[PDB]
């Protein structure tokens, strides 16, 4: 059988809240007397990654999903957009809409909010679904080949600005290489629309340059290290995504965490390389709203 | 004796995650290093007349923070975790091991902060006019509680220290009890003509723990004095009358809490004990460096 066509539109109402005196844009769908499901995403990409997910969750649970800090629509102040950045932003997003105990879909470095700040609060945290992770990279070798020289000219100095902020190669290049299918050019145009001026550029080249590989940075390393080591002794719901070759995550580490995880299902999407929500998006969607129905949730 | 207005110190500069960073280097370096750090709204200029009394023993490093003095001035929104980045790698750039730290203000916050995390690397602590949590506002000095009130007003405060430069033309030699001179207030106005450039001087008003808030500050202070009161490093606080940020009757209870920790009176004293004193702040240093186990 044949996957249904995948959705160009963002057919959401959007907000913003004031987070540290800067505006955070978001997506607030569903019904708001439960556990909210909070939707994470990474680089390059927006709440615009959540599109064809949402729809599949919304109808049972409440869906927030925003944009982080120098991202999407949200307000892009004068940062590093460090990781310290995004997780203070974050922190004050989740309490500026006084959400309590929360289910968790992250990818990418969302998943490195995530994952962290589940570990600070494993009091409110009632489920995790992610896919395509951050997790310690000790070598290069364990980088996808295909990847290598390009992520390894983003972190080298002058080179890497040139690309990313200057040609605008993380977006022009890097995200279709993150897509198995090939992205329209609506869909581009959704993913370009934050980042026309080179200026606002900065998270994208930050991103790469805080990935934990080859021990550095080591202080990311030593935080990346921290959340994993909580994720494997958690008794937390975790439902794991991957597909095949995929780029943070490959095949045989799925299979690896499917074990090492505690209280975790991994589901295999098919062809997939980082932004697996582009090329299974209702598999990942109706898997997402079959597991949260077995959950401690509904209020 | 004359308080010095000069500043007899070649330039050194290290690149810091591609950002160049000024410092103050003198001394031998055959020994353990003396760290010294700096606060709002000022650089290493507030160290010039300490350090002569230092070096002749001692190699003295004085760094100017981020976005401030002559280091360099990215596009960061300045808050502390922006300043512990950039220290925490100055001190490895400069390939630190063991160190003897002498800390003011923020600078305290970062030298405490550094010191619990590498207790192994930490030889003795000297400080001053430090940064503790404040839980109420009744806490902080009346002179200057709407003050800083203001100052984490919402646009009120950008206004007052981004606009009006109020944290170099009015709360910098309101922390001195003498008067500072037009050459002194020059040097200090050096890094901030273009108002831009001011950020710094607004954020860490906005970073300090007062009633609560930011709450991870008030973490992160709360654990880093929760280490110093367990830790045996030696100690050397200097504290004035009346104070600033640490009143005498706090200082001389910290003296006796903390464990092998010596107080040192310097008199009359706001904010910037170092423009009041610096004689007997430099010289006592001195005298405790050399009683210190450090190496040589
Ligand atoms: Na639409
Ligand atoms: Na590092
Ligand atoms: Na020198
Ligand atoms: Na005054
Ligand atoms: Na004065
Ligand atoms: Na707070």
């Amino acid at each position: 059988s044949h996957m249904a066509e995948i959705g160009t539109g963002f057919p959401f109402d959007p907000h913003y809240v004031e987070v540290l005196g800067e505006r955070m844009h978001y997506v607030d769908v569903g019904p708001r007397d439960g556990t909210p499901v909070l939707f994470l995403h990474g680089n390059p990409t927006s709440s615009y990654v959540w599109r064809n997910i949402i729809p599949h969750v919304a109808p049972t649970h409440r869906c927030i999903a925003p944009d982080l800090i120098g991202m999407g629509k949200s307000d892009k102040p004068d940062l590093g957009y460090f990781f310290d950045d995004h997780v203070r932003f974050m922190d004050a997003f989740i309490e500026a809409l006084g959400l309590e105990e929360v289910v968790l879909v992250i990818h990418d470095w969302g998943s490195a909010l995530g994952f962290h700040w589940a570990k600070r609060n494993p009091e409110r945290i009632k489920g995790i679904a992610f896919m395509e992770f951050i997790r310690p990279i000790p070598t290069w070798d364990e980088w996808p080949e295909f990847a290598r020289e390009t992520f390894q000219a983003f972190r080298t100095t002058d080179v890497g600005r040139k690309l990313i902020i200057d040609q605008n190669v993380f977006i022009e290049g890097t995200l279709p290489m993150g897509v198995v299918r090939p992205l329209t050019e609506v869909e581009m145009d959704h993913y370009r629309e934050p980042f026309l001026n080179p200026v606002d550029r900065e998270p994208l080249w930050r991103f790469p340059n805080e990935l934990p590989i080859a021990g550095e940075p080591a202080n990311i390393v030593a935080l990346v290290e921290e959340y994993m080591d909580w994720l494997h002794q958690s008794p937390v719901p975790k439902l794991l995504f991957w597909g095949t070759p995929g780029v943070l995550i490959p095949p045989a580490e799925a299979a690896r965490l499917a074990k090492s995880l505690p209280n975790c299902k991994a589901v295999d999407i098919g062809p997939g390389l980082n932004l697996l929500q582009e090329d299974n998006p209702d598999l990942i969607g109706s898997e997402i709203a079959r597991w949260l129905s077995t959950l401690e949730i509904s209020g």
